[PDB]
RNA sequence: GGACCUUUAGCUCAGUUGGUUAGAGCAGACGGCUCAUAACCGUCCGGCCGUAGGUUCGAGUCCUACAAGGUCCACCA
């Protein structure tokens, strides 16, 4: 206190360190203590406050008398006293959210236009190591742990500046000794009445039966909170790193190479993924670490190389053999193709590689091959249809090998599947299927015999 | 042409030794907790078990073919 505190700001440092206040206040006894000290240690420190208080709706004589309390403080010690008020919680659960959310999204938007505008660097609010425990049990049993158990953050990259909450280094039995001893009206709230708050619930009944447990908690709680600070943040570090070192990269939405990452090491095969999402878009609602993220890394040690999966607001996630795309676009799409193969000419295909086609005295010479292909006008019906895949089709193979399903293949030669429906085939006339570019050959290739006429097409690219 | 395996709701899996009454999870829709920058709690909607043919009093469960999706071979090299 003034200084357990005082050495609490000087530990966590950028606490003290500049001009520009906007301290918070709420209740009664809490807040005002808060002010209190921050007056006389900025005085101490080089330093300009600015008191500010918002009154949320559920009003009565706690609207007001909160309210005005602070007000007549102001003036009592010459500070700007920025208020404000808004009672559209109403409106604005009206809007989409429950209540205590409400709370810091509208109390910190405010906030926000403080800083913002008015030049202000940190924005303090008093947090006690109670409320600290509380939060930590909190979101123990409700399940967050992760980085985010955490804990409250002693300071955090608010806006501009930053946000600072010294008071996590005290209790709140020490704010109360402090609010009393120097000076103000009922210390602590004999209308704590309101179970209505799981908040609430720990704090009345849970809490005291740790505290009975052990005096000081407080205290047991903020050097894990620290512990864990650490500890996470570092993690964090590589975790971004990683990220980086498995992305492939510039898309218009990402994908992520399943070998390298799961030679990665858990803990960070985890963060990296709870990173891709935020970036993603920021830390959904119905996004059960646990369920997805387990999901996702379940979709990657899978065996089975064809892995849909579906997340939250409609974002997909899919694996193709080793790769690993994060659209929350769509895929379909549709597709498919049927084209007569006009002899000479130059077809393009939707697959950014095209066919030609050309005429030869002579017979080919090029060197054994696949993305090139010899028919003799004679010996097969035109014209030449080349289309995509379809239900039964098969054929039959250069050498022996015999007749195969076409889709054996394209699996037996590991190809993606958007590729394997995109994918040429080439047909005669009469159906027959004579060549897949780049990846089989009939039997029907026109050998030698005689040097005729002869057709000559190359598959290649753009 | 040769060998082995998969298939269950939009998506991921369970499905006892042939009974029958098919079970979870994700998404979707819905309802709650968050005085924290973020990954929780409950309800509901969604079942032709890939087609089609058989063996059986009986089939999701066993056999056949076909089909797709897989791991090898072979042809191709």
């Amino acid at each position: 206190m003034i200084d357990k505190v005082r050495a609490f700001i000087h530990r966590h440092q950028l606490l003290s360190e500049g001009a520009a206040v906007i301290v918070g206040v709420s209740g009664g006894p809490d807040s005002l203590a808060l002010l209190h000290v921050f007056l006389s240690l900025r005085d101490e420190w080089k330093l300009q406050v600015i008191a500010a208080h918002v009154d949320h709706m559920f009003r009565g004589r706690e609207s007001e008398e909160e309210m005005e309390f602070v007000k007549r403080f102001c003036v009592e010690r010459r500070i700007l006293c920025e208020t404000a008020q808004i009672d559209v919680p109403a409106f604005q659960r009206s809007a989409g959210l429950g209540a205590q959310e409400a709370a810091r999204i509208c109390r910190y938007r405010f906030f926000a236009e403080l800083m913002e505008k008015h030049q202000a660097g940190y924005v303090a609010v008093g947090h006690h190591g109670d409320d600290q425990v509380e939060t930590i049990l909190m979101r123990l049993v409700r399940g967050s742990t992760s980085k985010g158990y955490a804990g409250i953050p002693v300071k955090r990259p608010f806006h501009g500046g930053y946000l600072i909450r010294p008071f996590l280094a005290v209790s709140r039995a020490e704010i109360e000794a402090y609010c009393r001893q120097m000076g103000l009206s009922p210390r602590c709230d004999p209308s704590n009445e309101k179970d209505d708050y799981t908040r609430n619930r720990f704090r009345h009944h849970i809490v005291p039966l740790l505290r009975q447990e052990n005096p000081r908690l407080h205290e047991r709680f903020q050097q894990y909170s620290e512990m864990m600070a650490e500890d996470e943040q570092f993690l964090e570090e590589l975790a971004a790193d990683a990220l980086n070192k498995v992305m492939e990269k510039q898309h218009r939405d990402a994908a992520l190479s399943i070998g390298p990452f799961l030679e990665l090491p858990r803990p960070l095969q985890r963060r990296v993924l709870q990173l891709l999402l935020l970036r993603l878009y920021g830390g959904v609602p119905p996004t059960l670490t646990s369920v997805h993220i387990g999901h996702i890394l379940m979709l990657c040690e899978r065996g089975r190389p064809s892995g849909m999966i579906d997340l939250p607001k409609g974002l997909k996630v899919i694996r193709s053999y080793d790769r690993c795309l994060f659209t929350f676009d769509a895929e379909s799409g549709e597709k498919g193709y049927w084209f007569e193969l006009p002899v000479p000419a130059l077809l393009p295909l939707p697959n950014g590689y095209a066919i030609i086609s050309e005429f030869g005295e002579h017979y080919p010479r090029k060197q054994a091959g696949n993305d090139w292909f010899v028919v003799d006008p004679a010996s097969v019906s035109l014209p030449l249809r080349v289309r995509t895949r379809r239900r039964g089709d098969r054929m039959v193979l250069k050498g022996t090998g015999g007749t195969k399903k076409l889709k054996e293949i394209f699996i037996e030669a590991k190809i993606p599947r958007m590729e394997r429906d995109r994918w040429p085939i080439v047909e005669d006339a009469d159906g027959r299927i004579l060549w897949v570019p780049g990846l089989k050959k009939s039997a029907f290739e026109a050998q030698n015999r005689g040097q005729a006429r002869y057709i000559l097409l190359q598959y290649q690219a753009m």
